[PDB]
């Protein structure tokens, strides 16, 4: 029955239901900033990570919650991550190298490929001679070991690391914890839940934090819903992924795929587009 309209279209509100599971991310530069036996992620007044996690899980007591790692842990990390599934009934740590991401890979070289060819589809003397060496030489030092989008970023230690695998865990949903449904709602771990989230519901089963704060109006990535795994909107931006080798700061694919898919252009209103698009809840202090 529940439908909403943006930009002219109407959309079903699809459910997020109740068994929806929720997944935070910890992608840890310098697993050496951690004492002895303690869980590799940040836990201070400032910036009580690891126990809003844990509250979250509490209060969250039916539902799956996720913790989706990455960096070089030791072995005794790897150990206090095992006792912390073990406290928490429905607590898993998600390691990013155990997960099969294969199905959103591309090889750098069919990338270059694209890059190169669209350059050389440029008038005879309008064209980047400086660009187009690079990226040639660029295509041939490639390895056929190393010819991996996902091996590239695995590599990679800064934020496009966190943000790259952001995006491909958002695409696998529920799948990445393979009770729980296929959705998943994935939290910043700065978010603060103060009670049951309940039945959501989302424009096309998709949906993203809002930040109204300042009188200003900003979509930002911290808090993503989805109805189900491979959502066409995130599907838009893998897309925007593959075109690129090393995508700039705020390039933001996933916002851009998401923009695309429901036709917001930067011509349409900012704020009509935030009030449909926008993931807020009573019982989340965001």
């Amino acid at each position: 029955s529940q439908t909403v309209s943006f930009a002219g279209k109407e959309y079903e509100l699809k459910v997020i239901d109740e068994k929806t599971p929720i997944l935070f991310q910890w992608f840890e530069p310098n697993p050496e900033r951690y004492k002895k036996d303690e869980v590799p992620i940040v836990n201070t007044k400032q910036h009580p990570y690891l126990d809003n996690v844990t509250n979250a899980a509490r209060i969250e007591s039916d539902r799956m919650i996720g913790i989706f790692v990455d960096g070089d842990f030791s072995v005794n990390q790897k150990t206090a991550f095992s006792k912390l599934e073990r406290d928490f009934e429905n607590v898993m740590i998600i390691y990013r190298e155990d997960v099969d991401f294969s199905m959103y890979d591309r090889k750098l070289s069919d990338i270059y490929h694209d890059i190169i060819c669209e350059q050389r589809l440029r008038t005879e003397d309008k064209r980047d001679e400086y660009l187009l060496n690079l990226l040639e030489k660029e295509l041939r030092e490639i390895s056929k070991a190393q010819d991996s989008l996902i091996s590239m970023y695995a590599k990679k230690r800064n934020h496009a690391w966190f943000d790259f695998f952001r995006n491909l865990a958002l695409l696998k949903a529920g799948e990445i914890f393979r009770s729980f449904g296929e959705g998943c709602i994935y939290l910043d771990m700065d978010m603060i839940l103060t009670g049951k989230l309940g039945t959501i519901y989302a424009p096309d089963g998709i949906s993203m934090h809002v930040d109204r704060r300042n009188d200003s109006v900003n979509i930002e990535n911290s808090a993503i819903i989805v109805n189900r795994s491979n959502h066409p909107a995130l599907l838009e931006g893998l897309s925007f992924m593959h075109s690129k080798v090393d995508a700039h700061p705020y390039y933001d694919g996933l916002g851009k795929g998401v923009k695309k898919y429901f036709n917001f252009t930067p011509l349409h209103n900012y704020n009509h587009f935030c009030d449909f698009i926008e993931f807020n809840h009573p019982n989340i202090i965001m």
